[PDB]
């Protein structure tokens, strides 16, 4: 627990810099550090971020971390790491996705 932040963070980073610093700094629009992938499991209820960035599904994203900004939201998903949180998913699971052991 409290680990799968921890995964997809390496993975966003990875993006920025990857994407060519699609981002100054993550806008830490939640409480902790980084946190785009919480209410970016709310746009999952769209799955396309710039989909979702204006319409009812994302009223509970950007509230969700207490940003009432959908603008900033999707520059969460699309502005910090859209490809990731996109097109990351390959739908795994028939290779065990969590690499560690229990």
């Amino acid at each position: 627990n409290n680990k799968q932040y921890e995964l997809f963070m390496k993975s966003l980073i990875e993006n920025c810099k990857k994407r060519n610093m699609p981002l100054q700094s993550i806008p830490e629009i939640g409480n902790r550090k980084i946190n785009l992938f919480y209410l970016y499991m709310l746009v999952q209820k769209f799955g396309g971020a710039d989909q979702v960035t204006r319409t009812q599904q994302w009223s509970m994203v950007a509230q969700r971390l207490q940003i009432s900004d959908y603008q900033q939201l999707e520059s969460i998903y699309f502005r910090i790491l859209l490809p990731y949180e996109r097109h990351m998913i390959s739908q795994e699971g028939i290779k065990e996705t969590q690499a560690k052991r229990i």
